[PDB]
């Protein structure tokens, strides 16, 4: 976000779970993040489940996703999770992070006019085989503030939809606009990523979090909400 | 629409805690209603702080308030409630139900766009007699459940008078409780306590999203104890449980 601090107290709570990753958190009146690992930060990763927010703006943008109240229903065709096999709106779709409607949303955006807006987005970047999109965890937080700003190249009322869509959790006194990923398990020479991209309004405040983690055990996926809520529990906020 | 249909069955809860109130419930692929009294349901009473919703709205088209990233500085003087006594974003000024900050928003709005907006929404009786800015909680301006329900459903499929964007920021202001397989919009509603004859009212409307679905409910009570008043919460749950919603 310009400058970005580094909190190595932070790193207890990793060294606790034995877990290799990164947690960026921003005040908003800051324009100042801060972070347990500095190279880690601003390093890419496969945004997984979480490029279905640029996804579902694009989808918006472009007509392919009509409106809001749009149901996506299932054609028939055994999907590959069964939580996917239901009709699902907008939020379904996103909270179940059902892969097949967003794979049938960016195969009529095209791969042309979905590249476009990610230019535009400023979301990860590419790379003589292909070269998979990344993404740094900087360029996440950066990015739900252009969302939350409703700095987008797109309309407000696109940005608003998706953003209702990404919301998590609601108490009284604070809202918390979340999305989740997971590229797979992996190895440990070689292994997955685990994301927690999100923001927490608190307060008159506001706090912009993106958190990621090497993951080589299926077990150890919940993590990628423990570790952020207990870093932001002592911070002070949650 | 379609319809709606009284069913004595709900009753069972209201009894079971001697409380005189109404239920709607609108099934929105159905396009139909259920309810447990229709005579209560069309009867229209103090919005109280569900009156905040329209003027939310109202607020946001006027340019009284500039967007959903305005914040309502508090100037130090003292309010009635611990919880008012902090600056508060549009969603905190509707949750904790913050009375002077939507006085303050009325006042800008005026009483003559307040008739306008209200006149366009279907707002109740639409009368705004009496004060300038007290119509919610102790003025002229009454609504009955059906009439919360249908306002409601307008909010939540964007036909309003008043731009997309305006409606959808109130509408994020207003959820109460999210979860993977639902998600759900309120305001909670109280007009005072007593009798001397006369008792209160109390309120709870929202509406549910689950799966492809969506209810719409306005719930309404009359309290005259202080403490039954949970049960605004509670009852509609209850019976939502039973039906199979939450
Ligand atoms: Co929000
Ligand atoms: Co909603």
């Amino acid at each position: 976000m310009g400058s970005i601090t580094e909190n190595t107290s932070w790193n207890k709570e990793f060294s606790a779970e034995a877990v290799n990753g990164v947690f960026v958190l921003c005040k908003s009146s800051s324009k100042s993040c801060a972070t347990n690992d500095l190279a880690r930060a601003s390093k890419e990763y496969l945004p997984a489940s979480t490029f279905k927010i640029p996804n579902a703006i694009i989808g918006l943008e472009t007509g392919v996703i009509k409106n809001e109240h749009q149901v996506f229903k299932w054609d028939g065709k055994p999907r590959a999770m069964k939580q996917w096999e239901r009709d699902l709106t907008l939020r379904g779709a996103i909270q179940v992070s059902a892969v097949p409607v967003f794979q049938q949303i960016a195969r009529e955006v095209g791969e042309v006019r979905m590249q476009k807006y990610l230019k535009k987005f400023s979301y990860g970047n590419q790379n003589g085989l292909e070269g998979q999109l990344r993404i740094s965890a900087v360029n996440q937080v950066e990015f739900l503030e252009s969302l939350y700003l409703n700095k987008l190249s797109a309309s407000k009322e696109n940005q608003l939809i998706v953003k209702e869509a990404l919301v998590t959790e609601a108490a009284p006194e604070y809202l918390v606009h979340s999305k989740t990923g997971f590229s797979g398990v992996g190895t440990e020479s070689n292994p997955g990523v685990a994301w927690w991209v999100g923001w927490v309004e608190k307060e008159t405040e506001v706090y912009f979090f993106a958190f990621n983690m090497d993951i080589d055990n299926e077990s150890k996926l919940p993590l990628r909400k423990s570790i952020p809520t207990k870093i932001m529990e002592s911070e002070g906020i949650i």
